[PDB]
């Protein structure tokens, strides 16, 4: 109806005829919001990210899209670069729009960056190129998912090798202005609880299975115990002829 990915008893294992990594997955991700999953270290945030867009094979449950997926602007926690420029890889096979360049670059603060170095905008990265520091690379990749005009947006860990200035940027010219204009929907892993006031859904996972749902409130109630983590972590409220 009004949400965006529904999932109801999925099951989804990565080998083909192992364990299930994902058991008892139910999801409701609303849309035109801000959907967060947070968890510990390999507790299924970013398989539950790639179980939806259909790259793990299914063992039970349906996958339902209310957008015949379509297409997903995708952040993988291993940020890809591409072989061409920064241009290019900001782009990414879309139309060059001078302006939306410039400010998903702002947005991202990638300016300064590509302001250094032989060349401008211009540079060959990855391979056949030079190569870049790992908070160069994973911005690169976020300006990539913020550039084409896609309603689903999926981040998987933005902020893993981003300071908190940078990271802060982000976030708000980013996320809370650039994403929330158009009204795309967003869905964030991070491992970053302080931006959780700024979350529209929240979904928590343990151990390969999904715990809660919901806002912050419903945190507040039902999971005292992960509420207040949460608070400790960080009252949790919502917002040529010679030639
Ligand atoms: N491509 C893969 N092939 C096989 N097993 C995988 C693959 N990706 C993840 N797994 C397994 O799935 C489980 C969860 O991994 P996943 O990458 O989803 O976790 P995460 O919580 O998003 O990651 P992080 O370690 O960055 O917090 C782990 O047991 C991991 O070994």
């Amino acid at each position: 109806d009004n949400f965006c990915v529904q999932i109801i008893g999925g099951f989804f294992t990565w080998t083909p005829d192992g364990i299930p990594t994902l058991s008892n997955i139910t999801i409701r991700i609303p849309r035109g919001q801000l959907t967060m999953i947070v968890g510990q270290v390999g507790c299924g945030k970013s398989s539950l990210l790639l179980a939806t867009l259909g790259e793990m094979q299914k063992v039970s449950g349906a996958v339902f899209w209310n957008s015949s997926r379509g297409p997903v602007a995708y952040a993988s926690q291993k940020p890809w670069l591409l072989n061409a420029t920064v241009e290019e890889n900001i782009t990414f096979e879309s139309p060059f729009n001078k302006q939306r360049y410039k400010m998903v670059i702002e947005a991202c603060s990638l300016q300064p960056d590509i302001d250094i170095l032989p060349h401008g905008d211009q540079t060959q990265i990855g391979e056949r190129g030079i190569n870049l520091s790992g908070g160069q690379r994973q911005r690169i990749s976020v300006a990539r998912a913020l550039y084409q005009q896609t309603n689903v947006v999926f981040l998987d860990d933005p902020f893993s090798a981003l300071d908190v200035h940078l990271s802060d940027h982000l976030m708000q010219a980013g996320i809370l202005e650039l994403l929330r204009d158009d009204k795309r929907t967003v869905v964030l892993v991070t491992h970053k609880l302080q931006y959780l006031p700024h979350a529209d859904w929240i979904i928590a996972m343990k151990d390969g299975t999904i715990q809660r749902e919901g806002t912050l409130k419903d945190f507040q109630r039902s999971e005292c115990q992960l509420f207040e983590h949460w608070k400790t972590l960080m009252e949790l409220e919502k917002e040529l002829s010679s030639v």
